């Protein structure tokens, strides 16, 4: 059955292309993508010698997105629920986003503000997951990470920002997460399963990922080295 996108949704791209409007004026999809990755890694590198924030919240998450993608996108740091005014005079919007190839949607734009508030309140009620065993830290991060993944509050760059956010959160809490330990395919399978499956099966998809990236080899005692 027929589908096409509203004009405000298409205003994220150059007319007649699938290339996101960008500050570099890069018209090629592949070339933009590669350059975004390069820019973002450079920034991830800087963040290693920057202080951790006092509060992990959506404000920090927006700050990080602006850092990661601000050289590329006018809208870096802005959440996709809001109408976005480009310098070119167009106004863009992305209320609905789904997992490509599915009918499985991320949060509707109408709920993003409320949902980010709820995210913020869970972290505040638990003091940024400080003072926890590795077991409780994994349980609570799995839930919070699935929730933020579902929200997908930016036009793009969601996964990259949520990874660094959670790596910084774990560092601050006295644990460690390192998403680079596993492949993209493994990460995206856990994320897609968290949204596609139900109940206990959905939680377990993401828990296996979290166990793998959180220094599980710490149980190996090598005192005699």
């Amino acid at each position: 059955a027929h589908h096409h996108h509203h004009h405000m949704v298409l205003n994220y791209f150059y007319p007649g292309t699938k290339t996101l409007k960008n500050k570099l004026g890069i018209m090629g999809y592949k070339q933009l993508e590669k350059r975004c990755k390069r820019n973002a890694k450079k920034v991830i590198n800087s963040l290693r010698n920057e202080p951790l924030p006092e509060t992990f919240d959506s404000s920090y998450l927006k700050y990080l997105h602006k850092r990661l993608f601000g050289s590329a996108f006018e809208w870096a740091g802005y959440t996709r629920d809001l109408s976005f005014a480009f310098d070119d005079g167009t106004i863009a919007q992305m209320s609905m986003m789904k997992i490509p190839g599915t009918d499985i949607y991320f949060a509707h734009g109408d709920k993003i503000q409320e949902n980010l508030k709820e995210f913020d309140e869970i972290l505040a009620s638990k003091s940024n997951l400080q003072g926890l065993s590795r077991e409780d830290f994994i349980e609570e991060t799995v839930k919070l990470f699935s929730f933020l993944n579902y929200i997908h509050p930016f036009r793009a760059g969601n996964e990259a920002v949520q990874h660094i956010f959670f790596e910084k959160l774990a560092e601050a809490a006295g644990h460690k997460l390192d998403f680079s330990v596993v492949t993209e395919e493994r990460i995206m399978r856990a994320c897609n399963d968290a949204m596609a499956l139900k109940g206990e099966e959905a939680h377990q998809a993401m828990k296996s990922l979290f166990e793998d990236i959180s220094n599980p080899e710490e149980v190996i005692i090598l005192r005699d080295f």
